[PDB]
């Protein structure tokens, strides 16, 4: 099969021509479109000749998809389908940015809670199912490529850029989890990308020149960052997707800078040392290498979209991501000029020849492998929304999601039996939040619960305390309550602490996202009320509340609006508290203390058993 896929590849690319073989490894975005006569761009929701025109003209090897263009499930399939019919000789690699959690595009799919989350579930199984479930969604839709195992290691509490992006800070946690997400894509047909590479999870946090920094040794990064990628591409990735950041162990090659003129270090993307003697030599990946988007500020001011192109390409990427940024006709030429300086490239000798069709091979071979190409679907677009519509954000699959995000919900501390709140009927629940939408997220799930007969009808107080300062109008609310849930949100942990004591001193509305809830805490146990502190994103803020009784974290933060859940990890966690859910989350990271600095509060795997009172 292999062997037979990479000879069709071979006689596929030896009859294109030059254009056509540029085309296939450029992969843009039309995210928004002005039209003709049209004074400003909006949102691409369907197909017009315009846009179809430069498909057909330029013949990209793909594009990409961002929210604006997949609001709902029937318009998304009728995009699907008229992007292909734009691209009837090869068809396009569709791919999106739909890892799950905090990062999703779909309108109307299944959200899922998060890789930090899927790492608190611990199993393997759990994350093939769910990657199986995000593939079968968008293979349905007519998207066949996802960007996602984000496979970045969060190691350091200190710069958590990837956090609730990453499974773990655990290598060997991280591996497990990407290699099987990947293996539940692929099992539908999706081709699936692991990023990104060499590892974006702990970059330097003073990086001062606009691109990240990763400061550390080879060793280093042969032993943590690289690990994951390098399971992943023995079990079989198809695609590996870049970094935009300078690995100095690796490649200290430096560019005059067309921003300041200063000599900057290359970026991962575009550095051949990194591409070809690493990831394609040392590494063994023959897959598709893509481009983080070359749209990303730092790299077109430093190097210019165009020029980068042509530094990537010649780096050993096969896929230029967002090449050129063109929203109208007016601009079209963008992309001619992109493919003309791949040609001086390929005139001059910059670029081998050869270096172009073996890149194209490994974009056909791809396409291929995923059942892409040949297309001989025969479904009418109607039939392939009706298809789609029984598949998309099913309930079968909102289940699988539920159950998910409810076992990773992570049990810190629960003395006394505080937890499950088991209220009488009028009780008032104090329910506080940074912000309207997290506190509604709360309210919505306990009043489902009413109204299911779960819990005794009880009374509810919002207090939304983004930008506030806890005073005596919040102590009485506090007074007043039988039982309080408060949400904690942090991406660094940054309360003032001195030789290890938590100030709890500063009253001017300053350090809120730590300040506050700890108020919260300290009223409660004054006034001998059941509190629960519940972290909703990073959870080294657990670190916060060591007199608290009871708290959890579950790994992912946005709230309700608009009749819907942005994510299920808060209803996961408030289901937990009221008794009808069954925690079993591990911690997928370690949490620093910050009254002992130095010390790990609570270790990688700790995470305990609610009814027990004991570790799992
Ligand atoms: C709001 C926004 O889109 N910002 C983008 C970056 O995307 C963010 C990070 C996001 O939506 O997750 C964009 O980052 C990259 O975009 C790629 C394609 O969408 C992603 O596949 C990729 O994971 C992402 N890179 C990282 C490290 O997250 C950025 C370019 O790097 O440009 C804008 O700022």
């Amino acid at each position: 099969s292999a062997s037979k896929r990479a000879i069709d590849a071979n006689q596929i690319v030896n009859r294109m021509s030059l254009d056509e073989k540029l085309g296939q490894m450029l992969m843009p975005d039309f995210r928004n479109w002005q039209k003709e006569g049209e004074s400003s761009p909006q949102a691409l929701t369907k197909m017009n000749d315009e846009v179809a025109s430069l498909v057909k003209k330029y013949q990209f090897g793909g594009i990409i998809l961002f929210a604006e263009n997949v609001k709902t499930t029937k318009q998304t399939v009728q995009l699907t389908d008229d992007y292909q019919k734009a691209s009837p000789k090869i068809p396009l690699m569709l791919s999106i940015d739909q890892e799950g959690g905090i990062v999703t595009r779909l309108g109307e799919g299944t959200n899922f809670p998060g890789n930090m989350a899927l790492g608190a579930a611990r199993s393997r199984i759990n994350a093939y199912q769910t990657g199986s479930i995000i593939g079968k969604e968008l293979s349905a839709l007519g998207i066949n490529t996802d960007f996602s195992p984000v496979v970045d290691i969060n190691n350091n509490p200190d710069n958590p850029v990837i956090g609730v992006r990453s499974f773990s800070s655990n290598r060997e946690l991280t591996s497990r989890l990407g290699l099987y997400t990947m293996k539940g894509l692929q099992r539908q047909d999706i081709a699936s990308a692991l990023k990104h590479f060499p590892g974006h999870g702990d970059t330097d946090v003073d990086s001062h020149y606009g691109l990240p920094l990763v400061s550390h040794g080879q060793e280093r990064l042969r032993e943590v960052e690289l690990y994951p990628f390098q399971k992943a591409i023995d079990a079989g990735a198809d695609m590996v997707m870049t970094a935009h950041v300078q690995f100095p162990a690796f490649d200290d090659t430096t560019y005059k800078s067309k921003l300041d003129g200063s000599d900057i270090l290359v970026p991962a993307t575009l550095s051949k040392k990194v591409m070809t003697g690493l990831l394609r030599q040392e590494m063994g990946f023959n897959g598709v290498i893509v481009t983080n988007a070359l749209n990303m500020k730092a790299i077109a001011d430093h190097f210019g979209q165009e020029e980068a192109v042509v530094m990537a390409v010649k780096a050993g990427v096969d896929i230029a991501l967002m090449p050129a940024s063109v929203t109208s006709l007016k601009e079209e030429q963008k992309f001619a000029r992109v493919i003309q300086a791949l040609k001086e490239a390929v005139k001059n000798g910059d670029i081998p020849e050869q270096q172009i069709n073996n890149s194209v091979e490994r974009i056909i071979s791809l396409k291929i492998k995923r059942g892409m190409y040949p297309a001989r679907n025969s479904d009418s677009t109607k039939e392939k929304i009706a298809k789609a519509k029984k598949i998309v954000g099913s309930k079968q699959h909102l289940k699988a999601e539920k159950k998910l995000a409810e076992k990773a919900v992570t049990v810190l501390k629960n003395e006394q039996h505080t937890l499950p709140f088991k209220p009488k009927k009028g009780s008032r629940i104090l329910i506080v939040a940074p912000y309207e939408e997290q506190t509604a997220s709360i309210e919505q799930t306990i009043h489902d619960l009413i109204k299911r007969k779960k819990i005794k009808p009880v009374s509810l107080s919002k207090m939304n305390f983004a930008s506030q300062v806890f005073k005596t109008e919040h102590e009485k609310q506090v007074k007043e309550a039988d039982y309080i849930i408060t949400g904690s949100y942090v991406v660094k942990n940054d309360p003032v602490v001195n030789d290890g004591v938590i100030d709890d001193t500063i009253s001017d509305s300053s350090k809120w996202a730590t300040v506050f809830p700890r108020a919260v805490m300290k009223a409660a146990l004054q006034h001998n009320k059941p509190f629960v502190l519940m972290s909703l994103r990073n959870p080294y803020d657990a670190a916060n509340f060591e007199e608290a009784k009871a708290l959890i974290a579950v790994y992912g933060f946005k709230g309700y609006a608009n009749g819907r859940y942005l994510q299920p990890n808060i209803p996961a966690g408030v289901m937990a508290i009221f008794g009808q859910a069954k925690p079993k989350g591990t911690l997928p990271v370690d949490i620093p203390s910050v009254t002992k600095p130095g010390n790990t509060l609570y270790p990688l795997g700790y995470g305990l058993n609610i009814k027990t009172g004991r570790p799992l």
